[PDB]
């Protein structure tokens, strides 16, 4: 049949159909997804005290962004359910049009808060050093839209048309490197001036922060990592994806929020951990 | 088919119908919409102490556009899944007529919230000098009342009765005037007896609410800003119209909030920034 | 078609249908009635602390009713659009039975919390002289309770026995000229011993609380208001009633509750307007 | 029709079917049920700070009940309108087995908080004399969930095998008495060294308690009190369960928990009524 | 019918179909479920204060882990009821696959959160003596989730495979055992150099910890608990499996985190209990 510029889940869907465990995996890890970020919101919320009022920003934060996600995630995992129906007969599920088909650019266009606002809120536990704090956190978020515009762009056609997936998904990767350029500047500078605990921290949130982000153009190419035809462009290759989102997702915000305030606490002139 | 006075989108669904990515795209647009306003809420709330007491109400006037305006775009997210179907048999999003018509509507009802509540908002962070502050009220409230009333008689005949659609649209556009006009005095009297950074911060609001309020009437005028059988008299024209809102409606709502909320820190006698 | 004991919205959708206008304005109208009610509800609690410790109750009994007239309104605009669905081949919406018949009831029952409630809290800002508060507050509960369940009754019966309609009508209306007489009392014995501003506030709120209460029977009669086959025996009139009532719910709870929040803040040792 | 061990409604819904009056009130008064419950949970949070910190688990724990009581009411208001559909050409809503039978048992299972939490708040207000906390308490829980539970299956059965039904009825209401008998012993050694004030206040407690709660084997027995065939094994029945358990619902959770929280602030050392 | 890798829930439903008793039962007991974790939830939230700023961690992973619990139990309800439809015919609910197939993965992908903080919860109100924080922790971590994913694997083949059903499960037991072996020595470490309170408490959660964390495993196995085609093996078996979950869910989070809070306040320097 004919679906477009449409994500490859829905062409798996309507051609093979998906078997119990693909789909109801999808499923539950979706819901975890949007389980973990209600969660963090309340432990991000109910944890702003515990740190001095100047580092309260950075908790607050993290409170937006788990809102952002859990409302995504939540929609995202109804949008998996709606689209893909059992067939009795033969006993998977298959694309349910009338569901609308599956898309991932839910996600990206949600990234438009989590990325800018992820990015944005060390700059309230660190101090920085040689650079700008507004000359920061300006090149991340110009950075940051525009490798998410690219990249929602390109996804649109990982299936219909291979070579504008592809280049777009170069053009974002240009984007990408400026932003992990810009982080390690700010980590470093964060490391300046502050005790032997703070700096292992940072160490540790510049080693989430590079493989959690880098997890997410993983999912851009899934389903094409191994090669043509291969095992991913399957089944196998959607759970894949979803995975690796919700790892990305735990990991980028939830873990790298706890990081942070964990920072904070450090640098806290009363406070202890 | 006869779908009366009906917004544009119906028409365009019903005919041609909408492509994967034209579909797509303004579920996610709203769906980032109803996202943004739901964090902001949590911002502005979390907020609240960050500025004296006499500022506060600034903040929880922000949070009770928030909900105004995330309840109305999560609404309206689902009234275009709804409205909106795939057919399989060409591969588009036709009209759904059992979802009921799509209208835009929804958003000018909520606007007799959102608008007097902004306009209201930044008379608790500013002093006026010359102009009396109930009298800037009831103008504001009077002139925002007539405009959106006059807007939402119109809309509904972008289609079926354009002569009515710009009149309507004409005679609104006066009291938009009006209200910019009582704006910029109540910024210039804002400006003064505050410090630099306070009246920078001003200039800017000035910007932001000049520029965001006006894409409202450009959200109106937008399939017909490429005249008869125009670019925009399209899919394309659907997208665009729902972009402008989510831009409008982040930046005249969240944005606006925001930077208020840093006058008001400024101008706050314990606080700093 | 056989409806029975059913309100004339159901009368007029079951024959006439509703237009694009009638059907989407309704939808509109209901919307925007809970989205300030959820706003409010936000305003009252973020408020509490504006006034003297003894007159906070006033603002979570306004709160209390801000979450009742939000769960009823909200739940009522989706009885709306359930109970009417569009025809294609004429282009209007009809009775769609499968929804339930719409019903204002629905208003009326959770008028048992809104009312007692309503009128109970005033008693919490002003002081009585000669009255008895335990005295005031049950007349208020009586008569209130004996006003709606009587009103209730009538609804039932506005289009399938007139005569019934009229006479429980009636008997409400008696109940309810007692409501004025005793807030009335209430009202001056509230201005007696407190300064001009808040005497200025009550003769608001008595103006207030007369006009937006007379609305409800307004509403109760909307459809018979011309007479017979009259203008407002149709969608017109259907739209109207609506209005009346979301005009009526804002009135009478919100705009009530934030004039009894700028007495109780007059009144208030510390605080000034 | 094969519809088992289920309750009376399904029985009428499928062979009477109900007016308008019938369906659209039962739906009414539920609606008002849920409403009314989480307008408790927001007085109850909010007046935490009305009393004494020892006594503020009892605020707490009617907060506790209020979100079982809402969540319970929501659902069964939803199960009420899924279970019954409007037949066009007699215009009477009859079974709608797609929506799943209609069943109590909803309430009976997640009285397994609200009896337990009801009877254990009060040792939370009163000191006991004679009396220990624990055995007391111990008691209460043990008696309250073999009352439920005895119950629970009983109303299974109250068509099917009316024997079970009755003598499952009569094991409950041995558990049932067990209750009031200790409720009274605790209510007394309450009024045992408290002002007059506090023990008036303990008098009505005992009398609210005891008709609300014996309200509830009320409604168990509701389409059998006027015998076989009787007024009440109708639609009319029907309704009357539902009033009865919303009454039942709002006075033993509700007003009882508004009761204690007086009684709480006269024995608090601080405050005053 | 072909139904794959699935739960024996959905091949009982498809045979036999589900007695009233039997399907509205399961649908009762995981509305009590989700209901006690979000009144669990307001209770967490509303003791922090309780106990000393240290302790208040505990508290707030509870609040955490009620969230996680709320959503996957309530989403379960609701696929329960999607899942099951009344057939007219017989009189009893048959799997209804357009509502998906039933699967306790939901759950298990959940404990993903559940497991982790609740192990991890103790160790903020604890003091070990010979074991190390981070070592505790990591061990806890790790063989918790190696446990879940092993038994998320086994649970999709109860049915269809029962070898790997038991190897999976046997392998799950290994991790098991070792969290079981480490909160034995985080207890008794717990209990050296704390009041004859504390240590009590400690005793009391051991036994909870044990019974309820051993439930889980029960239920894996609840339907060849009584052998082939034993008594379990039926729509009898599908109620006990939620039920034991119910009872397993309330201990193992609700009651475990009272505990935990009366533990902490006995520690408390403040504070007596
Ligand atoms: C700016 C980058 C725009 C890159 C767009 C790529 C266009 C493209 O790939 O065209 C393929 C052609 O249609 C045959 O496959
Ligand atoms: C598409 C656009 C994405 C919208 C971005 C955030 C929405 C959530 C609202 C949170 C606003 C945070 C702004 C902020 O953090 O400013 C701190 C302030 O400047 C120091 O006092
Ligand atoms: C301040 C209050 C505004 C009062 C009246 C505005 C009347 C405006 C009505 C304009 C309708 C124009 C119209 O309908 O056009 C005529 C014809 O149908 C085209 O083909
Ligand atoms: C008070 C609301 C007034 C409502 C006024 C509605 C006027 C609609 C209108 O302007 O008429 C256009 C139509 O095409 C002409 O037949
Ligand atoms: C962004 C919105 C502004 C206008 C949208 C830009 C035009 C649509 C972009 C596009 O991809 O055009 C292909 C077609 O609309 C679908 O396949
Ligand atoms: C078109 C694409 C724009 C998308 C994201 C930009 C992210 C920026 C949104 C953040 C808004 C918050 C803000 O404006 O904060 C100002 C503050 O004063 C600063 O220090
Ligand atoms: C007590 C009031 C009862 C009034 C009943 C009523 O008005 O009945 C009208 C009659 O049925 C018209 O034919
Ligand atoms: C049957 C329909 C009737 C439904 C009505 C119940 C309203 C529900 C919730 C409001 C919470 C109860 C509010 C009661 C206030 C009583 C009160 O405030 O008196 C003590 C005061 O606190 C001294 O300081
Ligand atoms: C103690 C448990 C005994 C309670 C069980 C009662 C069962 C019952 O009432 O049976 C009636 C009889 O079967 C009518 O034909
Ligand atoms: C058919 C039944 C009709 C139902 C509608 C009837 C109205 C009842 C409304 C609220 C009751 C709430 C319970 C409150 C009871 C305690 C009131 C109280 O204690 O009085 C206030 C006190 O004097 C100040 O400190
Ligand atoms: C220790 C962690 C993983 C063990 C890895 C070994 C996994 C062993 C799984 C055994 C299995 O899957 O069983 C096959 C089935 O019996 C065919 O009929
Ligand atoms: C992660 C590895 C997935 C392990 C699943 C293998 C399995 O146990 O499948 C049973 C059997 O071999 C297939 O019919
Ligand atoms: C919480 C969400 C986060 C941190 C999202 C991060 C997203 C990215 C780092 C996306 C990167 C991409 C590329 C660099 C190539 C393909 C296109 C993108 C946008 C997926
Ligand atoms: C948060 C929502 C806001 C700030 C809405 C503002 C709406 C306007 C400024 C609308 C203006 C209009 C015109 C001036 C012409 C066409 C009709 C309107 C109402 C769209
Ligand atoms: C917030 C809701 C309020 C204030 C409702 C007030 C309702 C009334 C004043 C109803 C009055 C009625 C009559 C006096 C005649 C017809 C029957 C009623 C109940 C609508
Ligand atoms: C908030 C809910 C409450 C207070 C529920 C109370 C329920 C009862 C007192 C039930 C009593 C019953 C009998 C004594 C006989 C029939 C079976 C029961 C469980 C309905
Ligand atoms: C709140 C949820 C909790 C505490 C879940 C605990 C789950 C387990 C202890 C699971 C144990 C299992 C086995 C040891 C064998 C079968 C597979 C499992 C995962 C069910
Ligand atoms: C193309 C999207 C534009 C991105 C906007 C980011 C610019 C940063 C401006 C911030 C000024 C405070
Ligand atoms: C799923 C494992 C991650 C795959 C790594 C591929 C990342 C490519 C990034 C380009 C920049
Ligand atoms: C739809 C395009 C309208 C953009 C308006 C830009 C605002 C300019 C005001 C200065
Ligand atoms: C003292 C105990 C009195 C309690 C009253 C309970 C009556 C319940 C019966 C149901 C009401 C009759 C409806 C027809
Ligand atoms: C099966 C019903 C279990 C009831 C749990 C209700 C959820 C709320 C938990 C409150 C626990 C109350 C104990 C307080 C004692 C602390 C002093
Ligand atoms: C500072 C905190 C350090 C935490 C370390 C704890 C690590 C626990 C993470 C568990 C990851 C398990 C990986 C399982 C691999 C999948 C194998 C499944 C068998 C088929
Ligand atoms: C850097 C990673 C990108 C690798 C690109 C792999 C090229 C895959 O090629 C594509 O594979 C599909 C899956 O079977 C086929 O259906 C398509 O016809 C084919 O174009
Ligand atoms: C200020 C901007 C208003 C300009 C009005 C442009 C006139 C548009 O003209 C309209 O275009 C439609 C779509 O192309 C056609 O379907 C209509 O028949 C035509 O009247
Ligand atoms: C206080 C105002 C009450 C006025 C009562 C007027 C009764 C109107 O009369 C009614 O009008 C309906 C609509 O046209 C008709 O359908 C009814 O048959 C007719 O009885
Ligand atoms: C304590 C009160 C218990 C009285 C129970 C006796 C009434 C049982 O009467 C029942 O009535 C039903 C409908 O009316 C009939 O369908 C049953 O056949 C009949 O047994
Ligand atoms: C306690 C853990 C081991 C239990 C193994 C019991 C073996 C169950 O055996 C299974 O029972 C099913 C139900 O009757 C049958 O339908 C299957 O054919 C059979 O394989
Ligand atoms: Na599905
Ligand atoms: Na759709
Ligand atoms: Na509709
Ligand atoms: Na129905
Ligand atoms: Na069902």
């Amino acid at each position: 049949q004919e679906l477009g510029n449409a994500n490859f889940e829905n062409f798996i869907g309507a051609t093979e159909g998906f078997s119990e465990i693909a789909y109801q995996f999808t499923s539950h890890i979706l819901t975890l997804g949007y389980a973990v970020m209600l969660a963090g919101l309340l432990y991000f919320i109910l944890t702003i005290k515990n740190v001095d009022k100047k580092f309260q920003m950075s908790n607050i934060l993290s409170a937006v962004v788990m809102v952002s996600a859990f409302l995504l995630l939540y929609a995202q995992a109804q949008n998996w359910t709606s689209s893909f129906t059992f067939n009795e007969e033969v006993g998977r599920y298959f694309l349910d049009p009338s569901g609308d088909l599956f898309n991932n650019g839910y996600r990206y266009l949600n990234w438009l808060i989590d990325v800018p606002m992820l990015l944005f809120q060390i700059l309230f536990v660190v101090s920085l050093t040689t650079s700008k704090f507004s000359s920061v956190r300006n090149q991340f978020w110009f950075s940051g839209a525009m490798m998410i515009i690219t990249g929602y762009i390109g996804q649109f056609y990982e299936v219909s048309n291979l070579t504008a997936f592809l280049v777009w998904g170069a053009i974002s990767s240009a984007f990408f490197f400026h932003i992990l350029w810009v982080m390690k500047k700010v980590i470093n500078e964060g490391k300046e001036g502050i005790s032997p605990a703070g700096q292992k921290i940072l160490s540790n949130i510049w080693i989430l922060f590079l493989i959690s982000w880098t997890l997410y153009p993983g999912a851009y190419l899934m389903p094409y990592l191994t090669g043509v035809d291969g095992f991913l462009y399957s089944e196998d290759g959607v759970m894949a994806r979803q995975l690796v989102y919700t790892i990305a997702d735990v990991s980028s915000k939830v873990i790298y929020g706890v990081l942070l305030g964990n920072l904070a606490i450090t640098l806290s002139k009363n406070k202890e951990l």
